[PDB]
């Protein structure tokens, strides 16, 4: 809706900074509204759910198991890692390494995730082999989080990444327990909402994944909609922000505000 285009421009101004922004309608598709959806932002943490999208179709296939237990050490341990700072000794299962890195945001889990399929280099394979042509993951935790100027690694288009959402929460890509299960994850009760949890009526069904990492990089991904059924994709991105970071999280949330006052 033209007010919420109006509201992205308010937050480039206010933030110093680039915000991408695409609205798809979940069953068909079809782009509801857009601004910069072409342009290249990093990903940050919003990886996570195409990399446990990764994951579970290896599960489907038969190529792993949800309970195989993943034993790390303290090296591994990277910044953020509120889940698996707990579990040193005795390890987690895939799907506990899954949920960690959805609705705990954390760092190590997806690294470790990460090995399970073979890198940085296999998720971007994944990516291309389901019609994805411009997300690219190239580093890990927290390196991926860079946001250097002028530095293509580990970025995505709003556009991309919302046609990839689609892909893996409707139709076949997963089967049906899978996508029940990332949705599963991406519903889940997180610590802080910022984003679009904050803007969300009652009722509303969510399922999200955010990003922060340096530089001003900041997004969120999203399946959202009216009587706890999605109905829309939306995809904010931004990167290169010096605001605050309450300033960042702020703007974004008006984006979201205006997106369900409009809806
Ligand atoms: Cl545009
Ligand atoms: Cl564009
Ligand atoms: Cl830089
Ligand atoms: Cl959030
Ligand atoms: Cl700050
Ligand atoms: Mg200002
Ligand atoms: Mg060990
Ligand atoms: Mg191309
Ligand atoms: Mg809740």
């Amino acid at each position: 809706h033209p007010e919420t285009l109006v509201k992205v421009k308010d937050a480039e101004d206010q933030l110093g900074a680039r915000v991408g922004y695409i609205e798809l309608d979940l069953n068909s598709g079809k782009i509801l509204e857009s601004f910069r959806p072409e342009e290249r932002f990093p990903l940050t943490s919003t990886f996570k759910v195409l990399l446990c999208g990764a994951v579970l179709s290896r599960v489907d296939a038969g190529q792993e198991q949800l309970g195989r237990r993943i034993h790390y050490s303290q090296n591994d341990l990277v910044e953020y890692s509120p889940v698996t700072e707990k579990h040193l000794t005795d390890g987690m299962t895939v799907r506990e390494l899954c949920s960690a890195a959805i609705t705990m945001s954390d760092n190590t889990a997806a690294n470790l995730l990460l090995t399970t399929i073979g890198g940085p280099k296999e998720l971007t394979d994944f990516l291309r082999q389901i019609g994805d042509k411009e997300t690219r993951l190239d580093r890990i935790e927290p390196d991926l989080n860079e946001g250097k100027l002028g530095d293509l690694r580990d970025t995505t288009t709003p556009k991309a990444i919302a046609s990839t959402l689609r892909k893996l929460l409707t139709g076949e890509l997963l089967t049906l327990a899978s996508r029940q299960q990332l949705i599963d994850w991406m519903e889940a009760d997180k610590v802080a909402g910022p984003l679009l949890r904050s803007a969300l009526p009652a009722g509303w069904f969510i399922a999200d994944k955010s990003g922060a990492g340096e530089r001003g990089s900041r997004g969120i991904i999203a399946a959202l909609g009216p009587d706890g059924k999605p109905s829309r994709i939306v995809v904010i991105y931004t990167t290169g922000s010096q605001a605050t970071m309450d300033e960042r999280n702020r703007q974004i949330a008006e984006i979201g505000a205006s997106l369900i006052k409009h809806w």
